[PDB]
């Protein structure tokens, strides 16, 4: 009778409209502490307005204990209702089998709780599709692949910087260097993209900026004339488009570089600039003392990105700034097709102008797809009205640490359910998995070059509801520790490419896409089954499709699938260390 | 150790800004477990960019359990950051001394805590003043008279409805009846509201309408002409500002009546009407079975307010509805220069009309007052973006039923609390505490004619943070059981008036308008002296103003305070049963 572990918040993802009749609504416990919940509720008009005995309380509605995170577990149940107006509570019992009802009002005995007043319950006061947090389906059916566009190919050497060294995967690239990637190099690689089976790409930032990278923009209307030009983005577009290939553009409206046009009239013309206020600037004029870190100063004059002088943070708040940011955001879109924005350093701007963003990018296409750069729980951008998703960091991060370390299984399990828990169903299944990335480690330098290890991982990540992503060159087993070493130049010889890694992932691609994203509206399973031994069940009602992993020491037996879709060790039923099997079964 | 029972959720009622450079963070934990909690706060990237040794969780800062709601405690503190990022977590140690870290990832002993890595940490990203809650300062100091205006004062016999009854106090009004009520009654009473003290005004619905409640619009653009033009109500609003009483009106935007230009044309015209998509209609013909209750009909084909088919539900999602409800609430600004409005039935209604409701209020008015009507906890209305506050029915409910009843001390305490604990500091203080209205019985037939409990209501309601208001004729002691019996005829006739009531009013007044509300960012504290028997305690650096209340059956002794303010008995030092004492004392 841990009442101090129940909780409830209305309006929130523990109370949302799926459809114009239906809600989901979730209950939070102390784990193991509740053995029951039952859902009172109906329309809160009706209790003393309609003439009949009937009251909605006196059918209650089962709810299901869905997940556990070691510390709560966590209930649900959908409820429909054609006048659209809900009023609920919550009958909790205890393993004592101690009652109570749960309300807007508090904790009551049954017969003490004012059941036929609307105002004890909680509300859903009438169901706003308008509020409601929409999925894009074209995202269900995605793989990813992201390119650092210096670093992927190049297609032209007459455009390189000066002093681009010559292409050499094997080199451990300095932070200032130039290889000469391009997007024509992206346009001659299509076909290896189709053969992996990606039906995405996700870029770095392209426009003009005079780093390696990209983010400290010089001007947003411009391809990097390093890059390309307008009519090359256009035709690798129209390429990716032809062979059902999307794109995803990184939008870096948090911070500008210092060698914009808007920049440099605020150090030549100071608080004169009309750009002044574009910025935070609490001194003029706007200076910092130099280090020997490029990327630091400790004084700097104005907000920047981290300590970066070279990145002075935008005023986001200024309706001139809005209005430039927005006109960036709707050209990309309008004139290239552009499907997706990737939104750096989401979380550092406010929401006002996100929901701007947002009503700005859904009038031009109902179906876009907005990601936002956020390492932490996303919850507030998450909602329906600014974000339909962020980079689900802190569920791959956890997937990493149990297959990299020694921690239980549960550990692991109970990570995963506090994350899914935290946001609602649809969101979970738009959240974007990545295992690496130009900001981390690579997953092959992780795993301390152990190419099963590096499978498992990959694998169990393309379980999760989230939609994958892979960053280029893990395909054939790239490593690097952290920026700039996972910017290496892409291996294209074939003597330096793990060619079995790389037929293995088109393996896990394709039961991605042909098995996993085709399930109808499924659910997730995680089952604890021995000491370090995971098995994960995603099922609808026709099929299941399960996955066993043994990350302990020991051998793992399991019955035989009839049908096994994907395995590491050559036996049907065993499982030595590290290995994993996946297979497919009818529901019975 | 009840980690179930600890919760702290980013970006809410727990983590806000409350100016560029300070956020207010708060952490719930269960009742009496946790004996102390220090937050580790700082700016993310300082723990890796700076070159110094020190390191933000190197200096914890120390919260403070400011309230407790018998299931749980609530604990606060303000920070302040110049670099206005936020990363932080809690030191929380429970009653066997068992400390843990509680952050974004979870609870950890500290020696397994990752405090070098920002993204251990939950997060407030940057301080975003546009995205913050703000209070209108002139509603601190504001005490609300509402006025039903059928019933206040008949200033024109020449407007009166046909079949107007005599004007009379003692009748037990009919739903369907009408006194005659006007806005030149209003006006020709201001003197008696000003010598009250009250310093706004709440007006029920004054646009046309054809009942006596006005809820069932005709034409929102027109004053009712039973009630007045716009000149007289220009005149109204400007008189009023002279006296120095502000002006909300009633927005009635969640339907609309069924004699408006609107719903007549989709009964003439069907779903050929242009208007169609204005409402909510399942099926054409838009129809009803009458009953014998006019109120009701269990079958109509399109959704209305209640089950009522005279009130069809308005389709706010639609843009012309937008842009029509709208105009109409900038119209009363603009043109009479209203001070609030007051938004019926508003949880029924999106929140993305709301934002825009804000947006075009503020954008007139940047110290604009709205305010919700909902009974339930509305925390997604007072966010910053939507409503500054809505009608605190919870927390005066609470109240009349301690007041009313047998209940403990300890039982409103835990309710007043839990109702704090929803919502930001400063959206408390603008909470609207009434204990009666047009739609609920009169205090003086609550308190069965005991005065002397209805005047302790009165003052502990006007003790607590939010804005009172009184409901006319409250101050003479009117009676009334539910509407309609709540809606009598205002008593002007002396002989039938609580002369002794009215006194006492207007001192409650003058304490509320020159002592409470003068204080400068006070604090309250609620302590349970003995059964049935409260201190109140309002308390800023120099200044505290103490109330106690014995609604218990025995007397009680309190030290002889110096400056006493109000009181009901004689007595300097005792108070009998349902006595209460104010007083004022410096703080030492
Ligand atoms: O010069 C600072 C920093 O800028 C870029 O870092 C990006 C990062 O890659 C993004 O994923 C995100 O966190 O925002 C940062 C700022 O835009 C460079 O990629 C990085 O090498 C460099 O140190
Ligand atoms: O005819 C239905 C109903 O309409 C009005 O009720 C208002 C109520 O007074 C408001 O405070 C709020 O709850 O919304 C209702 C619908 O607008 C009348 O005041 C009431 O007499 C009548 O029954
Ligand atoms: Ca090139
Ligand atoms: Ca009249």
């Amino acid at each position: 009778g841990n009442l101090a572990g129940i909780m409830h918040r209305p309006d929130s993802e523990m109370a949302y409209v799926v459809n114009e009749q239906t809600v989901n609504i979730r209950l939070r416990t102390a784990k193991d502490d509740i053995v029951s919940v039952e859902l009172l509720a109906g329309d809160p008009y009706s209790l003393r307005s309609l003439p009949t005995d009937e009251k909605f309380y006196q059918v209650p509605k089962q709810m299901t204990k869905i997940m556990s995170d070691g510390i709560s577990d966590f209930w649900q149940v959908t409820v429909t209702e054609p006048k659209r107006r809900l009023a609920y509570a919550f009958l909790v019992t205890d393993m004592l089998g101690i009652q109570k009802i749960y309300s807007d009002k508090g904790f009551f005995k049954v017969a003490d709780a004012d059941l036929m007043d609307m105002n004890f319950y909680f509300r859903m006061p009438f169901f706003q599709t308008i509020d409601q947090y929409n999925a894009p389906e074209w995202v269900t059916d995605t793989v990813w692949y992201q390119i650092f566009p210096e670093r992927f190919a190049n297609g032209d050497v007459s455009n390189d910087p000066v002093g681009t060294k010559p292409w050499d995967s094997t080199d451990h690239p300095g932070r200032e260097d130039f290889y000469g990637g391009d997007l024509q190099g992206i346009l001659d690689h299509l076909d290896h993209l189709q053969e992996l089976g990606i039906s995405g790409i996700y870029l770095n930032p392209i426009f003009q900026a005079p780093s390696n990278h990209k983010y400290d923009t010089q001007d947003y209307m411009t391809v990097d004339p390093h890059f390309g030009d307008a009519k090359l983005f256009k035709q690798l577009v129209q390429a990716a488009h032809e062979r059902g290939i999307r794109v995803m553009l990184d939008a870096v409206f948090n911070h500008i570089g210092d060698k914009s046009v808007q920049w440099q009239d605020v150090l030549k013309n100071e608080q004169a600039s009309p750009y002044a206020d574009w910025f935070h600037i609490h001194q003029f004029p706007a200076t910092y003392t130099p280090t020997d870190n490029f990327e630091f100063a400790a004084d700097a004059t104005y907000d920047t990105f981290d300590y970066t002088p070279h990145m002075p943070k935008l005023n986001t708040s200024n309706p001139e700034v809005v209005d430039y940011l927005l006109n960036i955001a709707t050209y990309w879109v309008k004139e290239f097709d552009i499907d997706a924005w990737r939104l750096d350093v989401a979380n550092e701007i406010d929401h006002h102008f996100w929901r701007k963003f947002h009503d700005a990018m859904m009038a031009l296409k109902p179906d876009f797809y907005i990601l936002g750069q956020i390492w932490h729980t996303s919850q507030s951008w998450l909602v329906g009205d600014e974000f339909t998703a962020v980079m689900n960091y802190s569920y791959t991060g956890a997937i990493l640490q149990y297959f990299l370390e020694n921690e239980s299984a549960d550990a692991l399990v109970q990570k995963m359910s506090h994350q899914l828990m935290l946001y609602r169903d649809a969101t979970n299944r738009m959240m974007f998995n990545t295992v690496d990335s130009h900001d981390t480690p690579r997953l092959m330098t992780l795993a301390h070059e152990d190419k099963q290890l590096a499978k498992s991982i990959l694998t169990f990540t393309f379980m999760q509801p989230g939609v994958p992503s892979i960053y280029y060159g893990t395909e054939y087993g790239m490593t690097g520790e952290n920026d700039p070493d996972d910017r290496k130049p892409m291996v294209w010889q074939p003597e330096l490419q793990d060619h079995d890694l790389y037929d293995f992932m088109q393996k896990l691609v394709q039961v991605r896409r042909q098995v996993i994203a085709k399930l109808s509206d499924d659910k997730i399973i995680f089952d604890v089954i021995g000491e370090r031994q995971i098995r994960l069940t995603r099922e609808d009602n026709q099929t299941r499709i399960v996955g066993v992993f043994n990350n302990g020491t020991t051998d793992l037996t399991v019955a035989q699938p009839t049908s096994i879709l994907l395995k590491t060790n050559q036996s049907e039923t065993q499982l030595a260390p590290n290995d994993f099997m996946i297979w497919t079964e009818p529901v019975r």
